[PDB]
């Protein structure tokens, strides 16, 4: 069912992850890791001390879908090992540093075309999947996102909910 979800949901933070490509979405869903640039680095570390949960949304960019969601489970850390991120024109391994342990909540994608009818009121309330990397999506916007998701009958969130 939903009602875990739901718990883990419940006053929770969201955040957009705009990746440039499908591989480092898909090291993340092995490993249970993220990492970001400096200034959105900076605002996740912020908001993991500030809220129960904080959900990251991700979506790779031309996909047209987001490729799941996930909680970061600790603030970011250096030197834990080089994650082998696959780096864009002008990214660097340094700029990539500091890495947030994540648990992920669903690992299903999601087209656009189901979110339409949201619409963020932290981005002048353009439609969710408008953001740029690391845009913070509003309580209401976020959870609605999130639930329109297919189930991941794969994740336990028993787990989960023991970390909050």
């Amino acid at each position: 069912g939903t009602s875990k979800l739901k718990y883990v949901l419940q006053d929770a933070r969201f955040f957009l992850i705009k990746s440039n490509n499908h591989e480092n979405v898909s090291l993340a869903k092995a490993k249970g890791v993220w990492s970001t640039l400096p200034v959105n680095e900076k605002k996740l570390n912020l908001a993991f001390r500030s809220a129960r949960s904080v959900i990251l949304i991700f979506s790779v960019r031309e996909s047209g879908k987001f490729q799941g969601f996930a909680r970061l489970s600790s603030e970011s850390h250096h030197g834990g090992s080089p994650i082998h991120w696959v780096l864009p024109a002008g990214m660097s391994a340094k700029m990539l540093g500091g890495v947030f342990k994540i648990d992920w909540i669903c690992r299903r994608e999601l087209p656009f075309t189901k979110s339409a009818h949201l619409t963020n009121p932290w981005n002048e309330h353009k439609p969710v999947k408008i953001g740029r990397d690391g845009q913070e999506i509003e309580l209401e916007c976020g959870t609605q996102l999130c639930l329109l998701f297919p189930p991941d009958e794969s994740i336990d969130l028993y787990q989960v909910i023991h970390k909050m």
